[PDB]
């Protein structure tokens, strides 16, 4: 019973697990009623890990912000990240495209970890890397990380947009230089999203979906919280977060993406539902006796969190947050 990669001859298939935007260490609604989302997030994370072992994925892709805090993650958040990273590695080889971190030492540690292990790879530049999947599949990764060299901080609108296109063009040329499979990994915002509102904000890199290399077998994206099927040629998917961060994601479906690739057959995928706690926003003109009736009746049998939005004040409001544990925000 070994624990290394297999080597099947003439194998032309590739099962991929794509999850993104874990936001580990997040505490929601700190200005109204602080709620630690760790237990819910870990539960959702466990379900994704189990599904990876269930379907026996060949490669695991990680994008978006795995940590909620960009430049100051808690010890607990870091612990959970390293925990689930190891859990992923026991299942299949992992490829990680980090988001915004603002720490220079991270690239050093990223290259170090990548060098000492054959089951995890950190792409923190535009340099394409070749990786080996669980069953010995040759997979070329075309990474498009967040633009560095202070180009995001300061750059002319003409050159910067031409800079992004030039980088994408080189990724296209190098995608043709592939052995078996070629996967695109990007950390940006697709031009004209319908209708993910509330990002970032934050700095945004706007890229047309047509500029993404068409010769790749799969385009793995992140940074946005909602699931999005951008296109089919090539298959471009935002997995979305695993939990509902704020009430803007009330009607969102959270989870991961399972992608299967064949040499002759076109790409197919299934959504892996994480089934996180639901959210709900109740609207009222004034919080009258009728409004209090509706609020208490709804929050009674609701397994998730509730926000109440009203227009104008009308007398002293009862301690609703006291009698109702579900109510996290009356704004
Ligand atoms: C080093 C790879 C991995 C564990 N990782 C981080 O450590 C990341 C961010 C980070 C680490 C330490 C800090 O003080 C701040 C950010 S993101 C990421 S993937
Ligand atoms: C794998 C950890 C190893 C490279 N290491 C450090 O990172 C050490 C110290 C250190 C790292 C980051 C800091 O911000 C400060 C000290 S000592 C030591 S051995
Ligand atoms: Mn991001
Ligand atoms: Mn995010």
């Amino acid at each position: 019973i070994h624990h290394h990669h297999h080597h099947v001859i003439n194998l032309k298939e590739l099962k991929i697990l794509h999850t993104s935007d874990w936001h580990l260490g997040v505490t929601s609604w700190t200005s109204s009623r602080p709620v630690d989302r760790r237990e819910e997030l870990k539960k959702a994370l466990d379900k994704v890990v189990e599904e990876a072992e269930k379907r026996e994925v060949d490669l695991i892709l990680l994008t978006g912000d795995l940590l909620h805090s960009r430049n100051n993650p808690s010890v607990v958040a870091l612990h959970d990240l390293l925990d689930y990273l190891k859990r992923m590695m026991r299942t299949a080889p992992v490829v990680v495209l980090p988001g915004n971190h603002d720490w220079k030492g991270l690239k050093l540690f990223g290259n170090f970890v990548t060098s000492i292990s054959s089951d995890i790879t950190f792409v923190m530049s535009f340099e394409p890397v070749d990786v080996e999947a669980k069953r010995g599949q040759k997979v070329r990764i075309l990474p498009f990380p967040y633009p560095d060299e202070s180009e995001a901080l300061r750059k002319n609108e003409g050159d910067f947009r031409f800079f992004l296109e030039s980088r994408l063009n080189k990724l296209y040329e190098e995608a043709l230089k592939k052995e078996d499979f070629a996967i695109f990994m990007g950390h940006f915002t697709v031009e004209g999203l319908a209708g993910y509102a509330g990002i970032e904000q934050g700095r945004e890199i706007i890229i047309n979906r047509a500029l993404i290399p068409s010769v790749v077998d799969y385009a793995a994206l992140g940074h946005i919280h909602s699931f999005r099927e951008i296109q089919k040629q090539p298959l471009t998917i935002y997995p979305g977060s695993l939990i509902r961060i704020d009430f803007g994601e009330e009607a969102d479906e959270k989870g991961a993406v399972f992608v299967e690739l064949k040499r002759g057959e076109p790409p197919r995928y299934e959504r892996i539902d994480a089934s996180p706690l639901p959210l709900k926003t109740l609207y009222y003109k004034k919080i009258d006796t009728s409004a209090l009736k509706s609020i208490r009746d709804f929050c009674r049998n609701f397994p998730g969190y509730v926000r109440v939005v009203y227009e104008e004040d009308s007398g002293i409001l009862p301690d609703l947050m006291g009698e109702i544990d579900n109510l996290v925000k009356i704004e």
